[PDB]
């Protein structure tokens, strides 16, 4: 016999729950079942639309840190600092800031003095 089409499935959520995502609904070949001899259903069983809405957050990415500092002494136990930025990337959309410290501070040139 001839296939025949069921009516149309719900739509699915959108697939995504922020940015460009998608909605899916489905048909069978069963209303009724091309069940021999019988030409199929015409066209395809599934429809995807798009579904869009607002930016996913972007978490905070720390850029490279900066060279050191020179030495605050050239003998005799010293400290050098250096420093970085959450700007690789800067968060967004409510995205999560960087997780660490700013700054680092370390001992140089410990060796003693003439
Ligand atoms: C679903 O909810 C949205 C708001 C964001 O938190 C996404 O990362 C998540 O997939
Ligand atoms: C840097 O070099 C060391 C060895 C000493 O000469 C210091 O007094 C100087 O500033």
């Amino acid at each position: 016999q001839d296939g025949g089409w069921s009516h149309w499935s719900p739509w699915s959520s959108c697939s995504v729950t922020c940015g460009d995502g998608v909605i899916t609904r489905i048909r069978l070949c069963n209303s009724p079942s091309p069940q021999m001899n019988g030409k199929p259903c015409e066209g395809e069983a599934r429809e995807t639309k798009a579904c869009k809405k607002d930016a996913c957050p972007i978490n905070g990415g720390w850029g490279p840190w900066s060279p050191w500092d020179i030495c605050s002494v050239t003998c005799g136990g010293g400290v050098q600092k250096r420093s970085r930025l959450c700007n690789n990337p800067t968060p967004q959309f409510g995205g999560k800031d960087c997780v660490g410290d700013v700054t680092e501070n370390q001992i140089c040139n410990k060796q003693d003095c003439p």
